[PDB]
Parts: structure tokens; sequence; C-alpha cells
């Protein structure tokens, strides 16, 4: 009884932080009827933003036309406004008809700080493109978007790694039950790393290092905070990251103990059965470049599955790919579209 | 002074050579590869990842001089055709990657050939496989062919042994996040070994790949035979690797106990650090394995424990350091 | 017209991909040194050029592409390849090992009627940069060259310069992607090159190129006027060609850019956007002039002119190769 | 016994510090940056491109100890607020990239501040710009603010000077194939300086970019003023660069004459090699410029000659070596 809108009823969106996720989100929204970006806010002039939309190192040239104008740029004819406002509270989203804001700066990933968008002459609601702590409903599309009723003011699209891990973990539990698990994600370097060795503004002595010239260990909360997405796994998973020199493209390895004894084929079959728009399945021996730009939020790879049986005991290894950029963004926009229809 | 020959003056061959400069009683008098001395001299002088050669290298007829001393160079495809004896070589380093087998390595041993061979890679199950300071006990000096194991084995072994000796290991799964190597293609292309993943551009991809190091650990630590398995993710750094092990133990542990056990096991071969380092920081190190306490994890869910232990290794110099330790010791006991 | 590919490598596989969208040209046979499973996989998946747009399924002695079977053989010697059995008239010689009239002719026997070499062939072979000198083809030739990657980039740019202002002399530098003839890590180079021996994805690597010297084969009125060299750098594909020249006419920056813009077509593109190498990966221009890098230096009376054009050493070259192949197939 | 302070403990700051360990009579007693000592100590110990620090480093309150000796660390955004004098600092290395101007560098000089400043980058005009062993003649020791020039200038200068002194230079165009640097974005993103090319992922692109080193060579070799221009192609190596110069000369030359002239000009600052090396081979070298004879070209078409000369430089250590030579000499002449 959620009374969703048709794709003909156009919900106007604003993007805060026209960065990697911001710009790719924008690109995907071009092919989503009933969702339209009318305003972008960042920290720079429209010329910079127009150029970065047209040309993209890892995701290819923009499919369309982009022409710069005063206070914005035109995309296939349609003007989009550009503002350069550091404070979310100072952004007059309402003037451009924006109901929902994509918070994609990385600096306001908190209920308190995201709410700052909602005010007189501002936006109605906000989707954070990152974990927003617990306090905020955290959604991995096609895993737990049940949880949305449309009354929420602030929601999170979770992290890149969470959207990869969730379907894979859920499938495991639903079929065999998960006792505990440790995760490693071999991850592309990202914009929060230094291009060369230098002082890291967040105090991280590893993200301080040249990201495109090192294997760089780093912490991730995605495994710990999986309880926010699959409640019956709360406190059962932990993990970490190894950041490596590819500009996008990642993979998540999970090592787990299960309640049921399993064989490799049963695991792969279970994953194949769980496949959908969000969770893909493959038996081809692919590498990271092969998953750049894919629209699955997670792509299980059967060729890497391991089931080790020593004495009575079993360790199970399951691996899924994800383009930390497009995989996440695809999920984000699915979630945004659904949230826009259901919005109160 | 025991005179050594190198077959395959490649990454491991050239670094082995470099280390032998600072090992008294071991001397390389002959190199065999598939090319002229000029190529080999240049590749010794200049090294992308391991820096300029510390010394002088001048090309000559049929070889080159290193700090004055001439080293002979031959270009012989067949090991059986290499007259090692003429240059006084008793032990050969087999480092080509093409003769990693007892049958094929023995081919070096003949009339005017070598007495013994050390393979710079896993050889068969019928060859003694040595990780220095872990199981070099196993050598008596009568062996004709030995293996220095793989890069990953020398990293994993001390870490695993320490775990067992202190807490006992039920089972374990390993992932090594590994530098790309010369058996990968620089760009997408047909892989001569039939591997559809090593066929891909190695410096532009995360590339999954199999490794037997975890399975064949029994050859080094017999009491772990059949308890470990694992795999690799090859990534774009030209050298430098790290080994992650996830294990169940017989004893319940804490993070601090694990780190302490590792620290206690530290020596020339197994290093210990609490600094939050990255791969470039371990390029050129002489430890075969370097435990990193900052990455240790002990997860306790209900009664049950999963333990995670991580050690760095320069797949190049770490392995090579161990190889030369093993070579030195094997040379001095060669009865 | 039925075509065969010898060497299903970077250029071979991309040529194949482009031929999917060329009506009247069809690849019925591939020869390499490996099993069909390897070749099918490498066609489907491509690090730099993206997933294959279509379906590929392996079978006995070949694979099916969107239903249609393509035969695969693994024959080391060109003379032993029975091209005729699969209806092949023209062979793309793309192995890098038979870039010579003598060695390319080895395909013609029964076998194939004609051959296009995907690289500089001898001085006794017609060397074609499409939309620059494909005039030179009459269709009677048995062996032709599609030139090098850097030649197809340089030619339109140089021709435009001469046709408008006249070229006295010029020096070229191409900042070039690393290629399959470099070592992934420091190691013995089979061709004896001490620089291609070095890890290609971790070094700026100087290297020689004959494209500037042998431009006479494409633009005769520039013969002996140009020389140059390469700096190979760590990107897996994508390159750029810088030319520094003295001209007969005094020029301004705007006149040069305008001349280039006027010369623009399917082969020679023009842009004023400040792009980088990734932006030209997969483009179909053989050369893409970049006005933002143009320089005209006037010291005393004298002028040095700098002109720069991008090219995807992979797809740019391949696009030109297939244009040339299509046109050559139409004639006989 | 001259005490130095470093402003901006970055790539050049930290390598300068490292080299000063092996310079008697020069000692760093204070570092100012924008972060805690723990970050700076770690970045000194461990260095992706230049290797582990040769010595011992232990963090302390308000600083760290290097081989026993304490060095103070402050985190002061404004140069005018840095009390350099309290730690005995006479000369400051301005290495932040934000104060490369006489006006802005002078802000270091005040009551309880420093006496003099060396900018690790091109400063204005009316700042003396020094490439060691090329034009350090120009220093008398009375100057308050000096520039150590750019990375590319220290590479180009000895090469160009040698050319003019032997054959005379009419004009020239330069291309430097350059390592990516900290002013590029790690991934495509808004560039604070408005550069649409430095906005792009620096380790995944060939990135064209402008450089003034060729234009402003007149500040170092006056008799070349207005004769040279050039540009850069930034490429994916984390350090290590090479400078190509194409020139017309007053004299007709052969390849061998050019190489010989360069060899004759060789010294501590300008090196000479005939080995076919690549960029990694010059990482960490102490030459400010390293001529490579294997890349020399002399093209003669009709009567006319175009001459090509190429020299390597580690934009990091090559520059830094020159900077410290210049700093040492400037400290002794104050
Ligand atoms: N792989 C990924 O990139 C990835 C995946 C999933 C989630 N995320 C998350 O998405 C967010 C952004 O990631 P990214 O890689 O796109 O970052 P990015 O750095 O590429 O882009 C962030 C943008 O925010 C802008 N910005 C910063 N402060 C601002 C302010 N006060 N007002 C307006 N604009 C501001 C910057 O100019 C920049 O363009 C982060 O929260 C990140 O954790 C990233
Ligand atoms: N990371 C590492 O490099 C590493 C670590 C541990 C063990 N290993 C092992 O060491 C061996 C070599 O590894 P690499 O990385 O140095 O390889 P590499 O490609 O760098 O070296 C191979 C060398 O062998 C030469 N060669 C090939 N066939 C020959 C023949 N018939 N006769 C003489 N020489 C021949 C080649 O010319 C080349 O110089 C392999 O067995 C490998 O598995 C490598
Ligand atoms: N890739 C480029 O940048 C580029 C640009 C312009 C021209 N070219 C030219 O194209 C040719 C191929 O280059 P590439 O980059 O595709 O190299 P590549 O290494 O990708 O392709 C070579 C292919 O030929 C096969 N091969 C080798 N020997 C063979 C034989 N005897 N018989 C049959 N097949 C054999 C190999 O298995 C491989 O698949 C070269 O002549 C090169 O000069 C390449
Ligand atoms: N790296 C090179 O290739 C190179 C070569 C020659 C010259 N330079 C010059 O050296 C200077 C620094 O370059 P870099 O490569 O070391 O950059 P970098 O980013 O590594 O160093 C800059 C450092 O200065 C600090 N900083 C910034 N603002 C500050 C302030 N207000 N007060 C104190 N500290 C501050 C930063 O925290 C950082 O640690 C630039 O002018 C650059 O042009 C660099």
């Amino acid at each position: 009884g959620l009374v969703p809108r048709g794709s003909h009823m156009v919900v106007k969106v604003g993007i805060n932080g026209f960065g990697r996720i911001g710009r790719l989100a924008f690109r995907r929204i071009q092919n989503v009827e009933g969702v339209e970006v009318t305003r972008i806010n960042d920290l720079t002039d429209p010329n910079m933003l127009a150029h970065l939309l047209k040309y993209d190192t890892t995701q290819g040239r923009f499919d369309g036309t982009v022409e710069v104008k005063e206070g914005g740029f035109e995309v296939n004819g349609q003007f989009v406004k550009v503002s350069a406002e550091r404070e979310p509270a100072n952004i007059d989203w309402a003037t451009d008809g924006v109901e929902i804001v994509l918070e994609a700066t990385g600096f306001f990933a908190s209920k308190e700080k995201a709410e700052q968008h909602i005010h007189e002459n501002g936006a109605k609601k906000v989707v954070i493109t990152a974990p927003g702590g617990n306090d905020v409903k955290t959604v991995v599309f096609n895993t737990n978007h049940d949880i949305l009723d449309g009354t929420e003011t602030v929601i999170s699209g979770a992290s890149c790694t969470t959207n990869c891990l969730a379907p894979m973990a859920k499938a495991l539990q639903d079929n065999f039950g998960v006792k505990q698990g440790l995760m490693t994600t071999i991850h592309a370097y990202t914009g929060d790393q230094m291009i060369l060795d230098g002082p890291h503004r967040g105090g991280d002595l590893r993200r301080a290092r040249a990201g495109a010239a090192n294997i760089v260990p780093n912490s991730t909360g995605a495994a710990k905070a999986i309880g926010l997405v699959i409640p019956e796994l709360n406190g059962k998973l932990d993990g970490a990251a190894q950041r490596v020199p590819v500009p996008t493209g990642s993979v998540t390895e999970l090592v787990a103990t299960l309640e049921k004894d399993v064989t490799v084929e049963e695991v792969n079959a279970a994953m194949k059965a769980a496949a959908n728009d969000s969770y893909g399945y493959t038996e081809d021996p692919i590498v990271s470049s092969d998953i750049v730009g894919i629209s699955y939020g997670s792509l299980f790879d059967a060729t890497q599955t391991k089931v080790q049986t020593v004495d009575g005991n079993q360790l199970v290894k399951v691996v899924s790919w994800y383009d930390n950029e497009m995989s996440y963004t695809s999920q984000l926009v699915r979630t945004l579209e659904y949230f826009a229809k259901i919005a109160k």
C-alpha cells in the first residue's frame, strides 16, 4: 500500500558533490524516466564540471552533448544549474524544484549533517551515497529495499563494498546459514588516497601513500555494519581492504564457516539461483577491467569458489566482483528511483 | 670458495647474483641464458625495481667483468649441453622456470657438468623443498637436486609454523595479493601456458590466479600437510606482495598473543613490524617474510574463532635472500 | 569479400571487431598459434577496448560469432595455411613476423590471392594511409602495407602542413603507449633492444621509430625531410605525436589550426578540447589534431612550428587498416 | 653551523631534509607543515619512490628525533606566524608551493622569524633564480629571498648553456616527458587551480601541460632570454622525467661534436651517459641533469640543421640535490 508514482511523474533531483559517484549517477539518470537532475552543487565553475562529465578516464566519453553556459551547462539541450556552495544549509534546492538531493561529497555522511540540506527553500529528502552510520536506513537494492516506506527524510545507499557483499552473504545465509566470516576486498584506489606520498588530511598513514604505486592495506566497516542490511548477520562478519593500482574495479573475498556442510557446486548453484538485476553470476575467468562499467551491484564468480574440508570442519570461500564506481552507482540510482516513487 | 653457476639470468638469477657478491665462500663463475653478454650486463647494471648495481660492470668477449672479475656467459638452450665443469661450477642455480623438476634439473649433472642443482621454484614431490630457518634441518648434503620452494611458500611457512607451534592449526585459507610477474602478458594476448587470466595485461588488472603453495606446505611443515589451501590476486605493482591467512586454531587466542608469538619467532628470515607500511616499503628487504601486526585479526563469534594473520614479502628479494641462505648452507655441507 | 586473419592479436582482434560493421567484408578464418578457446576468450574480453558487442561461443576447430562459425587454425608457417578452403581472397598479416614482401607472399600459393600487412613492409611494397594516399592503389597489387600506427597519425598532419605552407624539415617525438614487444618486467629482449627489455608499464622508455624517415612512401614530396623517435610510457594503449617543423611560409597559430580543421575528415579529426590519452581510446579517427597544443615560435625572422595529434595506436590504426582493407577488397 | 627550517615537509621538503643529513654545517632544527608530527615522521621513514630512510626516527611531543637529535614540528598555516628564531633558524626552505613569490616568501622574515628564504620553485622576477654550477655566481649573500628554480629548469640549463657556449643557440622548442606530481588528481575530479588537464587521473593518462621553464630561462642564462619555449607531457611514473630540446644553432654541427661538448661540460651537477637507460634508472640520482648521448639527433636537410638534445632528471632528487648545493653555498656566503 505504498502508492508509487508512474515514471511519467517526474521527480526532480539535485546532486551535491559532482564527483565520481555524482557524475556517474547523473549519467545513469539520463536513462531513467521520471527522474531528472535540475541542479548540481560543487566547489567549482560549470566549465570544470561540464568537462569532467564529457570526458571520463575509466568510464568513457559521455553519450550525449554538453555545452557550458552561464551558471550551468546544457545536456542534450536541457539546462542544468550549477552552484558552488560549501555549506549544505545555504543551498536553495527548492528554487530549481529539487525534492531529493544526492549527497555525494563524502563530507556530510551523517543524519545530522545530511539533514542540513532540508530547510526552507531547500530539499525535502536526502540520499547519502555512503554509509550514514546507524540512525539512518541503509539500503542495498534488491536485498533490503523492503525497509523503505517513503516517510524517511535521510537514507543511505550504503558503501561500494556493502552492495557487493550483501547479496553474496544473504544468499549464503538463506541457503546454508552463516556462523561467522572474514572479508578481504582487493579494491581500486580512490580519491581519498594521495597521488604521491604526502600528508593525509584524515590522519591515515596508509592513505597518505601514493595510491597508484602501492598495495595499501586499509580498514573498512562494511563487514561489521552488514547488520544494518541483513539483520540476521549482525556482529557475524568483519573485514579489511587491500587498495591496489587500478583506477576503478574491485573484488570481494569472503571466508566463512557455515551451519550446513556444503560442496563447491551447491554454493555456485545457490548463487546462480539468487541472480538478478543486482546480483550477477559468471563462470568466465574474468579480470578487473572486464567489470568496469557494469550495472550489477555485485557479480559472483564461480571460478574462485573454494570449499575446504579438514577433518569434519569446513571453510568456505566465495568471491564477487564489483566496479566500485558503476556497480555502486547502478544500485544507488535503482534505490533513488524507487525512493522517489514512494516518497511522502 | 664454492663456485656456482646460474641458469636463467632473470629476475631471480640476477638478484641471486647480486646477493652472492656479499657472501664469502660463494662465487658465480658462469651464467647461462639465451642471449648475448651485452644484454645480461645491462640488465645487471640497471634494475627497474631493485635499483642500480652497486659495483662496476664491463662487457667482454664471452662474458663480463664485475668489479674486475670476469664471469663467463653462454647461450645454451639445453641444460645437458652446458659444460659447467670447465668454469669450476659445482652447484647450479636453476632459475629459468623451464626445468623445475627432478628429471629436468638432473640434466645439468653429467661428465663435464655440475655436481648438484638448486631449483629456484617448486620442484616435484620427489625433491627436498627448503625454506631457510624453517626446515633446512632436512638437508644432509648428499642430495643432487633441491628446491628453494616458491616466493609465497617462504612467506607463509614461518608464519604458519609459528601459529602451529604456539596454538595448533586446524585448517586455513590463504590469499596472496601479489605483484605481477614475468609469466603474465604485458598486454592482452595468447598465453603460451594456456592460462586465460595470465593472458591479460598484468599491469592494468586485478588478476585472479591459482597457487599450490598452501597445498604443498606439507613438504616444508609436515604437520600441516593437507590443512591449507589458497589462491592469488595478481595486481599492478612490478614487485612486492603480501600473504593473508585465515585460520581456525585448536587454542582460543587474543590478538596480542598472536602478535607476541610472531615477535618471539622473529629472526633473519622472519621479520616483525608494527609500522603501518605499504608494498613499496618492503621492496629489496632481506627477510623471507615480514609479519605485520597492524593487520592481525581475531574474530570471536559465539564460542568460535577465526584468526587472520598477514605477512609481507618482496616476491623478488625476500625469496632471493632465502634462496642464497639455502644455497650458502647447502654449499658448505655438500658431502 | 572473404578475409582471413593471420595473428589474432591486438590489431587482429580489433580488426575483426570492426569488420562486424562492414558489409561486404567477412572474416571466415583465423590463424594463430593457439586453441580456439584462448582466441574466443580474448575476443570477448579486452582490457583496454571493452567487452565484445555480440555473442561468442567456442566449438571444434573454431568459434561462433552471433551464430556464424569462424574457423581457427594453428599453423606456424604461412605457406602451410590453406586459406582457399574457407573462401579467403585477402589475408590480414598481423603477426609481426612476416612484414616483408618475400615473407608476406608466402600466403599466396594454393592459399590467398592477396595480402595486407598490418605494419611497415619493405620499400618494395605500396604503403597506404587511408584518406592520404589510397590513390596509389589500382587493385593489381598482391602485397600491401597499412603502414605503422605512428605513420597514420603523422601523415594527414604533415600533408596538411605541406599542402598549405610547405615543409622544409621536421623532427618528431611520439609519446606512445607501451606495446606487446616490450617486456612486462626487466628481462632479455629477443630482438636485442636494451630498452624494450625493461618493464614497460613502469618506465619512460626511449625507442626508435622509422615512421618519420619512411614518410616518403606515403607523401613522396616529404621524402628525407623528417626524422623522429619515441618515448614509450605506462598507459596500455593511447598515444600522441608531436612534430616540430620549419616551413617555407611564415604562419600564425590560427592559420595552422584552420588549415588542420579544413583538412578534417573521417580519418583526420579536429578538436579544441583539452583532452588526455584515455579520451582517445577506441576512437575511429586515424589521427586527431589537437589545436590546444599548437605552437608557433618566432625568434628574430625565424619560425619553429609545433603541431600535435592524438591517436589510439590500437583502434585509430585499426580503423584505418579496415578502411584500406574495404577499399582494397572492392578492387581486383 | 647554519640552522635551517623547512616550510612544507612534502616531496621536496622531506628529500631536502634527507640530503642535509650528509651536509656538515647545515642542520634542520624546525619543520612547519599542516599536520601532526606522527604523520611527518612516518613519511620521512617510508618513501614509495626514494626508499626507506637511512637512520632512525622516533616521534615525540611537538616533534621527532632523528638519530637522537630532536627536530621541532609546528602546524602553522601563515608564514608570518612562524617563530623560526626560537629554534635558531636563519634560512627557511619554502617548500609548500603556496608562497612562491617575493611578497609571500618575505612573510617568513619578521621579528622572531628567519633572516633569509630559499624558494623551492620559480619565484617572481626580481628574485634571483639559481641553478647550481650554472649561475650561482649571481649570489653575493645579501639577498633575502632566492629561488632554486624549477625541476625542469635545472635539467635544461646546463644542457642549453653547453649548447650556446659551444655553438650558439638561435632558438629552441622543449618537450619534457614528466612524472606525475602532487598537483594532479589521483582520479578525475575538480582541480583547485582550474586546470582541466591536471583534473584528470594522473597515473592513468598522458596529460599535456604548460611549463614556463623554457620561457624564463633568461633568468639563469641571460644570453638565451626569449629564445626558448616549451611544454610538458605528464605520464604515469611516480617520479622521473626527461627533457627533449629541439634547437637551431649558429654553427653547423655533427652528433659527435654535440655529445663531446656535453661530456666536456660534465660535473657534479651535469652528468653524461652513453648507456641506453630508462626513467627508473635515474630515480634518486644526485645530478641535476644527466645528458643522454644515445638520444642525440642532428638532422641536416638541404643546408639547414635541426639539433635534438635530451637529458634525464629525477624531478624529485635531481632538483633536491641542486637545491641543497645552492642552500649550502648560500648559507656559507650569508
Ligand atoms: N568508488 C567510489 O568512488 C565510491 C563508491 C561508493 C561510495 N562512494 C562515496 O561517495 C562519496 C564521493 O565519492 P567520490 O569518489 O565521488 O568522491 P570525489 O572526491 O570524486 O567527488 C566528491 C566531490 O565533492 C565535492 N565537494 C567536496 N566538498 C564539498 C562541499 N562542501 N560542497 C559541495 N561539493 C563538495 C568535490 O569538489 C568533488 O567533486 C563519498 O562519500 C564516498 O565514500 C565512493
Ligand atoms: N617473483 C619471482 O620472480 C619469483 C619468485 C620465486 C620463484 N621464482 C621462480 O624463479 C624462476 C624464474 O623466475 P623469474 O621471475 O626470474 O623469471 P624470468 O622470466 O625473469 O627469468 C627467466 C630467464 O630464463 C631464461 N631462459 C629461458 N629458457 C632458458 C633455457 N632453456 N636456458 C637458459 N636460460 C633460459 C630467460 O632468458 C630468462 O632470462 C621461475 O621458476 C619462477 O617461478 C620467481
Ligand atoms: N598494437 C599496436 O599498437 C600496433 C600498431 C600498429 C601496427 N601494429 C602492428 O601489428 C602487428 C601485430 O601487433 P599486435 O600489437 O597485435 O601484437 P600481438 O602480439 O598482440 O599479436 C601477435 C599475434 O600473432 C600471433 N603469432 C605470432 N607468430 C605467429 C605465426 N608464426 N603464425 C601465426 N600467428 C602468430 C601471436 O600469437 C599473437 O596473437 C605488428 O606487425 C605491429 O607492428 C601494431
Ligand atoms: N615534486 C616535484 O617534482 C618538484 C620539483 C621541483 C620543484 N617542486 C616544487 O616544490 C614545491 C612543493 O612541491 P611538492 O612536490 O613537495 O608538493 P607536496 O604537496 O609534496 O608538498 C607540499 C607540502 O606543503 C604543505 N603545506 C601546504 N600549505 C602549507 C602552509 N600554508 N604552511 C605549511 N605547510 C604547507 C603540505 O601539507 C605538503 O606536505 C612546489 O613549489 C613545487 O613546484 C616540486
